[PDB]
């Protein structure tokens, strides 16, 4: 037993290592890079703690910047593999939910310290190699953000647990944060090793069990993430990894009456498809399935006449070209005051021209390749559509070559008129559209942005002038979900920029605050009355 | 302007007046009962501040316990009325959302004090007459719970506004809790004047505008709630009241691209139907509609051998027969240890036989009538089913008569085998089923309750024995939302028993905690960087 009201350790953001030359973390990284690249492995399903290749199609996972180089081979989950994954989750449920919160949380605090130290460069490396991330992009994702999700989620959970009610005289009211009945299906994207780790573990912390279907191109890091959790003491069957395209896994998972919920990422249309499925089929489920996730988007930057040019320039380059524009959203549209364009236009383009994309094992590169052949094709199409469109010049970039890796150069489009949002969402890649507007039209450009922005997760204003900043904060209040003043608009740091979403979204329960964790619990109130009534009659009834 | 970081008043639960003989409130209540009873009124739509009857069918609102006695007449909203309610909500948005939080909050704090004082017995009486509540049932709902929702929601909202993030070095991070874009559609049931007032006001607090469709049989108190709100200063068009059956209003609201959300009550099938509609048609909405609600259900009590017999008896009587069994949930099944039944069975039956249901203007009655003819038929069918079924005996009650009011007597059924949940959910009414179990089969019975209960909102254990209590808290952990020890399982007091829901439901965002108000906001993070980078190159690159 235990007689205590315990505290969890206090989280803080994990520091980002730089991997500068001569640094020890850089030497460690090269060891890990060579080790993963030179020793490709089977990437098996992990079900009830057993690692097994299955009977489905074998699919290679390769380095996107060098696609002839194999990192591993997975088998596409069959229906049978998925049914086994589910049975394993249901079978581990009882022992996992009975562990006290403090002991489930130690698993993830431990996993976090393991990722911060001895696993750090292995997980960074795996993310670099599979997902074509520069070391800095791997470090802010697979190390830091994943570490922070675990440590802050443990703190968020613990805070949820002490949210208790008032007891009136003669009674005692308490609240019990129950885990869900049934299993949770986590489907994770290629873009972040952190999201891939978090979507399955967050519900797990609150006492649930999980089946987890990672994106094929992220599966090296996902499998390693699974080994890390096992080394931290995650029990068998609490999370069950199934590799592949996910088709057979969804057939099975969505037909099972024990589906408690789905933690995923996707478009508005994906959400509506799932709503439609679950609403139509609601009588088939024991519980009402919970559908918790976030979308992608494309973002914008507006520079006022007071914008600092070098700040603006650097925000556009990073915002648009960090990770080859493949974050959950990237900067696709810049609106730049004419006088500020005269000062930094040429520098933007020259630097964009010099910006090196190549093999990420060469640490001098800024970034790597696009994630796969389908992504490449989408970019090529968007470039060809721009070369032949009226409005648009290709001012720099637009070259591409899939012979060695899925390489697309940084590309700046100049549009004579405000760039239409519908074009920029058809791909994810290093393509930035710029529209130069007359300084005195700042307010009109803000209205144009507002009126033509349905798909931005984030926006930024660059301006030293306070009225200009405030006017943007007012006028674009609903045009994006996270807003930035004098920096690139980008991925949040955990605990710092929670929430957001594109216009009209309902996704404030996504990862990054306690609201996510709540979705993985079902609270009940318990009341005890000490001396209840012994007569049913009420004072109003007396003669 | 304003330079301040203000606090709101600290909410405490509103005290329940007893209305004892010779009490001042009882006199004031009789005054208000007569005024409403003797002076029936038109019950109009309230659109953009304008109180107007429409061209739809005329529908009388009557006293359910005296259905010859009209309280008012409403007009079934047409599509045109519904479209106008929507445009009015959209026209009022801009000025409402631009009011500072404190000024929006003050409207609901003021309405709370008005309801506590000058409007108190008027709103209670309206609820007594139209919904057929005893004075105590009106008081805990129409007065106290509704006041508590307003005062507690204001404090919850203010608490949300101060949840703010960490700023690291060189930056400032903040969070802005924006109202939604577009309108919120609130649809409210007959059972509670409190829910009916809260569902439309809660999102409004957060800066939204609303159309509200109340239940027909609750429209008297709804219209008077609307007036109380206008008298607290609610601006025109912020909440727009459309009366009737909802059909046309749902047609218009659901077809409008500006639908931001629906705040309602309903069954799992209703949620599923709305989910299917919104998902299938999601491409037509500017925002993803938010569907926020709760369900009803039917509850149980289990008595261990160690139960206090009088506590159980009272809990059973109140839990099943308070408001004629017509709360969101009511106690429909009791599982009683044989030795405790020997001790309070006869007394339960006798007290239920003597229990008086009648015209609630006679304050000596325990309760009134069922809400409408539809409800009454469902009860009759359930009583005749029970009589016909071999499993079940009618131990007391079972009489019914709709000639003057929709009256059904407290009824107790004796089931030789554990009573099946599917039977109890096809009516709301004063029908309690008792199954007597052998003392030593306590754990077996807890298992049968667990296995057989999917529709309980609440459950209770009556037992002085601590192991027995704890065994119930563990074994029935998932069998019900809110769980009660040595008391009747019923509706929460605000801030005391939040959350709950039936097995496997997903409604912790329902009214009664801050989570509900968050559903009516869209939070964004704002970050300002003071000295951002001027070179894009990274240290790893050297
Ligand atoms: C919804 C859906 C679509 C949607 C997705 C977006 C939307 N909702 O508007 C759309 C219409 C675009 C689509 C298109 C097609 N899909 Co489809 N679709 C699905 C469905 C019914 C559910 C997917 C889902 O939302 N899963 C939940 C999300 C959260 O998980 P996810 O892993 O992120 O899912 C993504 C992928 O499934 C991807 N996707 C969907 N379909 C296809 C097909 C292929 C070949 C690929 C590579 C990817 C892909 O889209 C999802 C959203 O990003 C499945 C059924 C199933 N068993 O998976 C099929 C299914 C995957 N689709 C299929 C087919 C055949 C198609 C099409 C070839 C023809 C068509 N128009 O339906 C194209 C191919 C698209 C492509 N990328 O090459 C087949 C594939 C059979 C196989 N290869 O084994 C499936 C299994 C249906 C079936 N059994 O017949 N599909
Ligand atoms: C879903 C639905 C049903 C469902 C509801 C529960 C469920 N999901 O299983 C079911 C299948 C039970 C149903 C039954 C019927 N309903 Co129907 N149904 C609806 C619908 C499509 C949506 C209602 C809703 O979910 N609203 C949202 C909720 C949150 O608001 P609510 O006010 O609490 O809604 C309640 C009422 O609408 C009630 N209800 C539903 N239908 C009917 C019909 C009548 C006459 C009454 C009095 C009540 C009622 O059920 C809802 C949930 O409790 C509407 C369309 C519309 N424009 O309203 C029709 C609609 C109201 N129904 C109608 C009809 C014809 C029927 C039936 C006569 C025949 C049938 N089976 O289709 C029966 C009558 C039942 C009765 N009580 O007398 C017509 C009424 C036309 C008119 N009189 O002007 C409508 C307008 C259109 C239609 N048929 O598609 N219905």
């Amino acid at each position: 037993h235990m007689d205590a009201i315990t505290q969890v350790p206090v989280p803080a953001n994990e520091p980002v290592h730089d991997y500068a030359p001569k640094s020890p973390e850089r030497t460690r990284l090269r060891t890990e890079l060579a080790s993963l690249a030179d020793h490709p492995i089977d990437l098996p399903h992990v079900i009830g703690g057993r690692h097994r290749m299955g009977d489905g199609e074998r699919i290679d996972v390769v380095q996107p910047h060098r696609h002839a180089a194999r990192l591993g081979t997975l088998t596409n989950a069959t229906h049978a593999d998925a049914a086994a994954a589910v049975e394993a989750a249901m079978s581990a449920k009882s022992d996992w939910a009975a562990l006290p919160f403090d002991e489930r949380a130690a698993v993830f605090l431990r996993a976090a310290d393991l990722l911060a130290g001895p696993w750090r460069e292995k997980i960074a490396a795996a993310t670099m190699l599979g997902q074509s991330k520069s070391v800095y992009q791997a470090e802010i994702d697979a190390v830091c953000e994943l570490i922070d999700f675990w440590r802050f989620n443990v703190a968020f959970a613990r805070q949820i647990l002490e949210q208790q009610p008032i007891s009136g005289p003669g009674e005692w009211n308490r609240i019990d944060y129950r885990p869900l009945d049934g299993f949770v299906y986590a489907i994770t994207p290629f873009n972040f090793t952190s999201i891939a780790g978090n979507l399955p573990t967050a519900p797990a912390l609150m006492g649930n069990t999980v089946i987890w279907k990672p994106s094929i191109t992220q599966t090296l890091a996902a499998y390693l993430t699974m080994q890390l959790l096992e080394a931290a003491g995650l029990p068998p069957g609490v999370i069950n990894l199934v590799t592949g395209d996910g088709f057979a896994v969804s057939d099975v998972a969505l037909a099972d009456p024990r589906l408690a919920g789905i933690h995923f990422t996707g478009s508005t249309a994906t959400f509506g498809h799932l709503w439609q499925w679950v609403g139509t089929n609601i009588g088939r489920y024991h519980s009402y399935p919970r559908l918790v996730g976030e979308t992608g988007g494309k973002d914008f930057v507006v520079a006022h006449a007071s914008a600092r040019p070098d700040v603006l320039r650097t925000a556009l380059i990073r915002g648009a070209f960090d990770y080859q524009g493949q974050k959950c959203s990237a900067v696709s549209r810049a609106f730049i005051a004419h006088s500020v364009w005269q000062r930094m236009g040429d520098e933007l383009l020259a630097k964009a021209a010099e910006l090196r994309y190549g093999d990420i094992t060469d640490l001098s590169n800024y970034g790597g390749a696009l994630i796969d052949q389908r992504a490449f094709v989408k970019n090529v199409d968007a470039i060809e559509r721009a070369k032949g469109a009226a409005a648009v010049t290709v001012a720099v970039g637009g070259e591409y070559d899939d012979s060695e890796g899925y390489f697309v150069r940084p590309t700046v489009l100049l549009s004579d008129d405000p760039t239409d949002e519908s074009f920029v969402i058809e791909y994810f890649g290093p393509l930035l559209s710029v529209h130069v507007y007359p300084d005195e039209r700042y307010e009109q450009i803000l209205d144009v942005i507002d009126t033509g922005s349905r798909y931005a997760l984030t926006g930024a204003v660059i301006a030293d002038d306070r009225q200009a900043v405030l006017t943007a904060l007012d006028r674009l209040r609903f045009a994006a979900g996270n807003f930035y003043v004098n920096d690139k608009p980008t991925g949040a740091v955990v605990g710092r920029q929670p929430f957001g979403g594109a216009r009209g979204s309902d996704t404030n329960d996504k990862a990054g605050s306690p609201l996510n964790l709540l979705r993985w619990t079902s609270a009940r109130s318990i009341k005890e009355t000490f001396v209840a009534a012994t007569d049913h009659i009420y004072p109003h009834m007396a003669v």
